[PDB]
């Protein structure tokens, strides 16, 4: 009955094309879809391979020292940094189908603790006006349940205040559960939005809310809560985070995000390091994308031979923008582009796995992180991710804060 309820597992990650891949790979048995579908309707080294394809539950399952939900998830990049920190999901929010498959790839779910949603209007009931704020907050609750820590990455979008954006869904749950803590996610320029207006009425709300924002009023050019993943990894990435304290909790105290650079790795990784000296023929440009994006970059070429891709660090200007060189000869290049001799030396694209290396989701030289979506999608997914270890050293400054809340309410109990 247990590989019954692998292969729906697997089923929901993977295409069926992938799994009958896989399980022909073990090289036992002749695997078909069909013949696939007819055993979701067959064992031993073929079921311990298809583990191998799911995520673990962490070393400490099943006990955690907090709950989180992770809202506008995308494949996790914010919560890998509080899982980091025993925080146990509960419920997740992502709408793109192929992100969450990714998600599901790389952490564990378990049905019995932990829920997700699509769409987040179907929870906080926020396009049916002939419901009341009381009834939708107790509709949310069906479905959201309590914890201590609300992630959120939400668009930036122009605006009772608040209605008609997805940061009135995120704030409805807020109301509706109460968090001690929240972690917000937006892009850097949020200050500068529709004339400030937007920033202006989010730290509004937040405070009408209840919560305490940290560096609430350290808004110069110099605000705190504008971190640059350049300072893990070699990229410029700024978001804008907003943690929120609970007001009536006192949990806020000294905290400052002026106190991330005590989490900044002793040396930094280097685009060199991120590289696969080994890569499949297909990540070489065409010959056709070749004519395309050498025009472009006459009206980010990366050398990993050359000393300088030690320091460098990555624009905000990957597997089609960031190319790697393989020798390409300029001079030759301008006389003759098609010289049949150069032409063996096109740059190639940055790989999914790399650009997994260059958002965090992989450690230099690992190749842990599972990728059951297409190159296309997974290159999406990656660019639109938060960069991970931003959030990680977050979550590490949090973590002692986390825990007094924990305190709190379980004494609370009493």
């Amino acid at each position: 009955n247990a590989a019954q309820a692998m292969l729906e597992k697997l089923l929901q990650i993977y295409d069926v094309k992938m799994l009958v891949a896989q399980l022909n790979g073990v090289g036992e048995n002749h695997w078909s879809a069909a013949i696939l579908k007819r055993a979701l309707a067959l064992s031993e080294k073929e079921f311990a391979h298809l583990q191998t394809l799911l995520p673990k539950p962490p070393e400490h399952h099943p006990h955690y020292a907090f709950r989180f939900i992770d809202l506008f998830a995308g494949i996790g990049g914010i919560r890998r940094g509080f899982e980091s920190i025993g925080g146990q999901c509960v419920f997740t929010s992502e709408w793109n189908k192929h992100a969450v498959r990714t998600y599901k790839a790389n952490h564990y779910c378990d049905p019995a603790t932990h829920h997700f949603n699509e769409d987040i209007r179907d929870i906080t009931l926020s396009h049916q006006e002939g419901v009341s704020d009381e009834a939708a907050a107790e509709h949310i609750r069906q479905h959201i349940p309590e914890h201590d820590v609300l992630l959120a990455g939400f668009p930036c979008q122009p605006f009772c205040d608040t209605q008609g954006t997805l940061f009135f869904d995120v704030v409805r749950i807020i109301d509706a559960r109460r968090p001690a803590m929240f972690v917000l996610e937006n892009v850097k320029n949020l200050k500068s939005h529709d004339k400030g207006k937007t920033f202006r009425i989010i730290m509004q709300t937040l405070d009408e809310l209840g919560y305490d924002v940290a560096d609430a009023e350290d808004n110069g050019p110099d605000d705190p809560k504008i971190i640059d993943g350049k300072h893990f990894l070699p990229q410029h990435r700024e978001r804008i985070v907003l943690v929120g304290f609970r007001r009536d909790l006192n949990l806020k105290a000294d905290f400052t995000l002026r106190d991330i650079s005590e989490c900044f790795p002793a040396q930094r990784v280097t685009l060199a390091q991120l590289l696969d000296p080994m890569v499949e023929a297909k990540y070489i440009l065409t010959p056709v994308l070749w004519k395309y994006l050498y025009r472009y970059a006459k009206k980010g070429m990366v050398y990993p031979n050359n000393p300088q891709s030690v320091t460098r660090t990555l624009s905000a200007r990957d597997g089609a923008e960031i190319l790697i060189d393989r020798g390409w000869d300029m001079a030759t290049g301008e006389k003759d582009f098609d010289d049949p001799l150069n032409q063996q030396h096109r740059p190639r694209r940055l790989t999914p796995r790399e650009c997994a290396r260059l958002m965090g989701f992989e450690a230099p030289g690992e190749a842990k992180f599972r990728i059951p979506v297409s190159d296309t999608q997974a290159y999406r997914q990656f660019g639109n991710s938060v960069v991970v270890p931003v959030f990680a050293a977050v979550a590490k400054l949090l973590e002692p804060k986390i825990k007094q809340a924990v305190a709190l309410r379980q004494q609370e109990a009493q």
